[PDB]
């Protein structure tokens, strides 16, 4: 699987993180630490300005990764729909490196 540019789009979603200086106020991030019996639970919730994007479910034993899941799944949930693309930065903001993003 040779990806890159596709990430720039997926990473952008993660870029919504707080630690991110380029992250705008609107998105939300929440991590739920659980036993290895269910890795970690990633809880993401977007503003009313956004329809879907929420992703709650474990998959990774790590928060950073667990979040990546919901974050990744969130992108898809937004990609599959993408009805508020007007609320989110278009490809214009996607004009960045795959690594740069997120």
């Amino acid at each position: 699987i040779s990806g890159g540019s596709s990430i720039s789009m997926m990473y952008k979603y993660c870029s919504r993180l707080p630690h991110d200086e380029f992250f705008q106020p609107k998105p939300e991030f929440q991590f739920k630490p659980v036993d290895e019996f269910g890795g970690t639970i990633c809880r993401i919730t977007l503003p009313a300005n956004a329809p879907i994007s929420e992703i709650e479910s474990s998959l990774l034993p790590s928060t950073e990764a667990a979040k990546k899941d919901a974050c990744l799944k969130a992108v898809h949930e937004l990609h599959n729909l993408g009805v508020l693309n007007d609320f989110l930065l278009p490809d214009s903001k996607d004009e960045i490196e795959d690594e740069l993003s997120d």
